[PDB]
C-alpha cells in the first residue's frame, strides 16, 4: 500500500505545515501537524476542555463505530517550545492520503496548554519520530508510520514541504519526479528516538564551504533551524544590522535587508537554503526589525533541522531495519 497527501502551511510565515487526516467511522477529517520530532498522534476532542477549544475541528470518539476506549490509557507530552497536551486514549481507524491503520491509538486531549487554543488551524499532532518517545501510559503506543510499516510497499516516507506554498507527505514510495538530481543518503542514531544525524558543514551564501560534524534532527515540527552558536554568528554576521536580541528571544534583522543563502551538507552533497526562506517577518506588526529563520540552539541541548531547513529538500525517512536519512534537492 502507499498513502499520499497535501501539506499546507497554516500562515504566509510557514509557522507550521496541516495535513488532512481521517479519523474514525463515519469519517472525521482532521488537520494535524505532522512532527518528526514526537510519537504522540493526539487530537483535540469532546473531552478536550472547553474553554481550551477555540476554533478547532475536535475528534467525538461516540461517533465513530470503530473508536474503542483504551481502558486505563493516559498520556501527557511537552514540546520544545514549552507547550503541552494530555489526556486518555482510543483505538480506531485513521487514514491519510488513502493510507489506512485501523486499531492506531488517537490520543484524545482533555487538556491543552495557551499555545494550542490559540492556533485555530491546528487540530493536533501526528508523531513521525521512533515509537520509544510515545507517551502513553501504561502500555506504550505505536506511530501511524510504524504501524503502517509492514503494508507499506517500502518502509519509508518522504516530506516535501512548499515555501509559502503546499508540498506533500508520501507513505510507502519515492517520486522520482519530486525532486531533481540524486538522494544522498547518510546514517540516522535512534539512541534519542529521533531522526537524528550528522550534516558534514556549511557555507554562508557564496562563501567557502566549512567542514565540521553538526549532530542533529530532522523534525518536520519544529519552525526554524537551530544550530551551534558559532555557525549562527557567523551566518548573522553577513547581514548588516542583524544582532541578537535577549527581549525578542533570538536574532532580528532589518526588514530592508536582502538575506544571503545557507548551505549545509549531507555527506558529500549539499542542500542551499535561499536566504528568503529565513525571513519569518517584522517582531510586531509595522515594525521593522524582524526575526530571522536561522537560531541559536545553545540551551536547547539539540541542533534542530526544522522546516527553513526542511523545505528547501526532498527528505526521505526510511524506517528499514536500519533506518536512514535521505536529502535531495529540489
Amino acid at each position: 500500500s502507499t498513502g499520499s497527501a497535501t501539506t499546507t502551511p497554516i500562515d504566509s510565515l510557514d509557522d507550521a505545515y496541516i495535513t488532512p487526516v481521517q479519523i474514525g467511522t463515519p469519517a472525521q477529517t482532521l488537520n494535524l501537524d505532522f512532527d518528526t520530532g514526537s510519537s504522540d498522534l493526539w487530537v483535540f476532542s469532546s473531552e478536550t476542555t472547553a474553554s481550551e477549544v477555540d476554533g478547532q475541528t475536535i475528534y467525538t470518539p461516540s461517533k465513530s463505530t470503530t473508536a474503542k476506549l483504551l481502558s486505563g490509557a493516559t498520556w501527557s507530552i511537552s514540546y520544545g517550545d514549552g507547550s503541552s497536551s494530555s489526556g486518555d486514549v482510543y483505538t480506531d481507524t485513521v487514514s491519510v492520503g488513502g493510507l489506512t491503520v485501523t486499531g492506531q491509538a488517537v490520543e484524545s486531549a482533555k487538556k491543552v496548554s495557551s499555545s494550542f487554543t490559540e492556533d485555530s488551524t491546528i487540530d493536533g499532532l501526528l508523531g513521525l519520530a521512533f515509537s520509544t518517545l510515545n507517551t502513553v501510559s501504561p502500555t506504550q503506543q505505536k506511530t501511524f508510520f510504524d504501524n503502517a510499516k509492514a503494508s507499506l510497499d517500502s518502509p519509508v516516507f518522504t516530506a516535501d514541504l512548499g515555501y509559502h506554498a503546499p508540498g506533500t507527505y508520501n507513505f510507502g514510495f519515492i517520486d522520482t519526479t519530486a525532486y531533481t538530481g540524486s538522494i544522498t543518503y547518510t546514517a540516522v542514531s535512534t539512541k534519542q528516538g529521533f531522526w537524528e544525524w550528522t550534516s558534514t558543514g556549511y557555507a554562508v551564501g557564496s562563501g567557502t564551504f566549512k567542514s565540521t560534524s553538526i549532530d542533529g534532527i530532522a523534525d518536520t515540527g519544529t519552525t526554524l533551524l537551530y544550530l551551534p552558536a558559532t555557525v549562527v554568528s557567523a551566518y548573522w554576521a553577513q547581514v548588516s544590522g542583524a544582532k541578537s536580541s535577549s527581549s525578542v528571544g533570538g536574532y532580528v534583522f532589518p526588514c530592508s535587508a536582502t538575506l544571503p543563502s545557507f548551505t549545509f551538507g549531507v555527506g558529500s552533497a549539499r542542500i542551499v537554503i535561499p536566504g528568503d526562506y529565513i525571513d519569518f517577518g517584522p517582531i510586531s506588526t509595522g515594525s521593522s526589525s524582524c526575526f530571522g529563520g536561522i537560531q541559536s540552539s545553545a540551551g536547547i541541548g539539540i541542533n534542530i533541522f526544522g522546516d527553513v531547513a526542511l523545505k528547501a529538500a526532498f527528505v526521505v525517512f526510511n524506517g528499514a531495519t536500519t533506518p536512514t536519512l535521505g536529502f535531495a534537492s529540489k
